[PDB]
């Protein structure tokens, strides 16, 4: 099955998921000189005051911080969106070294990591139905650079020891994802896809311009996770990013001048 190796990594995905070579795949390189300012875009509305985190999971590809999405508690609205999108989970992608890790790139620059806050459009009732629709998901993407520590991340970092291997989970209540956001909500937006299989073309991407800073120590703890299951040969969870895909017939729009 799919992964991030020589034998099963992104360059192989298309054999099981032919949409890999589709018209609206993610991630992409954001060419800042060609992304046009769109005065019709709205400010983003990120309403996470009532978000209810429940659990953290190592799924063998990343770790997921999961939320109770059984009510409108943590929602994304505005920006490029019509309607209301409920937070279901966040996860990251990162590198073996600080010079790579992000999925999106900015004028070909790779950041050390990228955070994905995944939301589904409430008009479709559940996540599984939403991923079948072109406007089913909104993913908020936030770059990480290595510098100062992010205090708001440390709760996440310190639980990782308990979910080292694939299939491990841990109770993870009361975590506030507001602590992961940068000061500005300036963004780029474009239509795209999930970045892991099944690679469905269901996402409005919203990529923030301003990275967050995390410390080397924080990112180092991400790189101690394992792709493998308990008591299998250790293969560190690093370089779990899909490279940029062809933009094709898409426009990337900027919310800012
Ligand atoms: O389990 C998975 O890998 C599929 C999946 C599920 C939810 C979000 C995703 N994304 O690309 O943001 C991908
Ligand atoms: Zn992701």
């Amino acid at each position: 099955h799919w992964g991030y190796g020589k034998h099963n990594g992104p360059e192989h995905w298309h054999k099981d998921f032919p949409i890999a070579k589709g018209e609206r795949q993610s991630p992409v390189d954001i060419d800042t000189h060609t992304a046009k300012y769109d005065p019709s875009l709205k400010p983003l509305s990120v309403s996470y005051d009532q978000a209810t985190s429940l659990r953290i999971l190592n799924n063998g590809h990343a770790f997921n911080v999961e939320f109770d999405d059984s009510q409108d508690k943590a929602v994304l609205k505005g920006g490029p969106l019509d309607g209301t999108y409920r937070l279901i989970q966040f996860h990251f992608h990162w590198g073996s070294l600080d010079g790579q890790g992000s999925e999106h790139t900015v004028d070909k620059k790779k950041y050390a990591a990228e955070l994905h806050l995944v939301h589904w459009n409430t008009k479709y009732g559940d996540f599984g139905k939403a991923v079948q629709q072109p406007d089913g998901l909104a993913v908020l993407g936030i770059f990480l650079k290595v510098g100062s520590a992010k205090p708001g991340l440390q709760k996440v970092v310190d639980v990782l020891d308990s979910i080292k291997t694939k299939g491990k989970s841990a109770d993870f209540t009361n975590f506030d994802p507001r602590g992961l956001l940068p000061e500005s909500l300036d963004y780029w937006t474009y239509p795209g896809s999930l970045t892991t299989p099944p690679l469905l073309e269901c996402v409005t991407w919203i990529v923030l311009k301003e990275p967050i800073s995390v410390s080397s120590e924080q990112v180092l703890k991400f790189r101690k996770l394992n792709f493998n299951g308990e008591g299998e040969p250790e293969e560190l969870m690093v370089d779990n990013w899909r490279p940029a895909q062809p933009l094709k017939n898409r426009q990337i729009k900027a919310s800012f001048k």
